[PDB]
């Protein structure tokens, strides 16, 4: 399941979860004790040039990003994976924001890892992509509720438009205790696009991946 969109290209695969012995093959890999319920090895979501360079997004190169006593929760501060050979996109810092303030002509939503946290939570990583006649627009999301006691979120939106020879890449990082939230439906704890908005921004970073030239 694939597209093309002039000098763009657009792949992805949906597949499930590794096999059961299979991760604690991984888990030595990345050198960690335990990967997630539900570890989508396989889901991976790319978007490349016509001149190699380009950026992907899976679960085990954002399984990377956790520290290392371990981090149970699985929180994850990836940001993309950048490809190419000779030529990439280089990372320089910028006050361009996105503004999300038009018309779809592509969407997939694929979904990276996922986890219960043992019946007292979730923490899911998933990213969306929806491409428009003259730009597109993505979205890699952490997710981490621990039932009752807080809630965090960290969004990195990518942003492209036609005739601009840059991208936008802006990261947040959104938290609070629960008890911390007074008169909020129990039900926006599983609306992640719903709560965000009353959470407090701890952290916010916005780069620029200009392209390279010839």
């Amino acid at each position: 399941s694939d597209f093309s969109f002039g000098p763009w290209k657009l792949t992805a695969s949906k597949t499930h979860i590794m096999k059961s012995a299979d991760v604690e093959k991984l888990a030595d890999e990345l050198h960690m004790p335990s990967l997630p319920e539900m570890m989508f090895g396989d889901n991976v979501l790319r978007i490349q040039h016509g001149s190699g360079f380009g950026i992907e997004f899976n679960a085990t190169d954002a399984l990377r990003c956790v520290n290392n006593p371990y981090d149970w929760t699985y929180t994850t501060d990836y940001k993309g994976t950048l490809l190419g050979e000779s030529l990439k996109l280089k990372v320089v810092p910028t006050t361009d924001h996105i503004d999300t303030e038009e018309q779809i002509k592509f969407f997939e939503e694929v979904l990276l890892f996922e986890d219960e946290l043992h019946d007292h939570g979730v923490s899911s990583l998933s990213v969306k992509i929806r491409v428009m006649p003259s730009s597109f627009f993505l979205l890699l999301r952490f997710f981490l509720r621990i039932d009752g006691v807080l809630i965090r979120m960290n969004d990195t939106r990518l942003y492209h438009e036609a005739d601009k020879t840059y991208m936008l890449r802006e990261y947040t990082s959104r938290e609070s205790k629960i008890a911390n939230l007074m008169h909020v439906p129990p039900s926006l704890f599983t609306e992640p696009n719903e709560i965000s908005q009353y959470l407090p921004i701890k952290e916010a970073v916005c780069e620029k991946l200009v392209f390279p030239e010839r």
